[PDB]
């Protein structure tokens, strides 16, 4: 049903760090505009240099952070994110295309997708939030910078 679904899916955006104190209201435009994105193990949800508007909160599975640096070949492979994180914020507060690849590193892998315009409208409304992901994109630059990302 219309509400089970809602429930659903408003009991797992509380355990969201960055919208736990949310208000109501902004919470609910969240999950009536979100929408659902599954992959594959080895399946690129992000690629490093591409344009990407979009904000993501995985749901169900790990994905592996990977960036390219001087020096080396291959890209580096620079964390892992499992269920409750999220990713994809730096290119939207930066205004910038993707610093990084994210890479499915499970079978059935499920992402919540969420628009520029819905991101601003909600999470970018409170200041609180807003200067929150600000400092944390800026510790981003800074560790990019320390392992020499190209
Ligand atoms: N440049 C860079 N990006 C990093 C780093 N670690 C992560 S996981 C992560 C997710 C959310 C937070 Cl608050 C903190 C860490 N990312 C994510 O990769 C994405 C590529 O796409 P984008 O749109 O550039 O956003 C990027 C970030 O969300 C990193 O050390 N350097
Ligand atoms: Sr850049």
């Amino acid at each position: 049903t219309a509400q089970a679904r809602d429930e659903q899916y408003r009991n797992f955006l509380r355990s969201v760090s960055l919208l736990k104190n949310l208000p109501e209201d902004k919470l609910t435009k969240i999950i009536d505009c979100l929408e659902v994105e599954y992959y594959d193990k080895g399946d690129y949800i992000i690629r490093e240099g591409e344009e990407g508007s979009t904000f993501f909160i995985l749901a169900k599975g790990k994905v592996k952070v990977t960036q390219s640096t001087e020096g080396h070949d291959q890209p580096q492979l620079i964390k892992t994110l499992q269920k409750g994180e999220y990713f994809g914020e730096k290119a939207l507060i930066s205004d910038d295309v993707r610093s990084a690849n994210i890479i499915a590193e499970e079978n059935d892998v499920a992402c919540l997708v969420i628009d520029r315009e819905t991101f601003n409208q909600t999470v970018g409304t409170f200041e609180e939030l807003q200067k929150y992901l600000e400092g944390y994109v800026a510790n981003l630059n800074r560790d990019d910078e320390k392992r020499h990302a190209k």
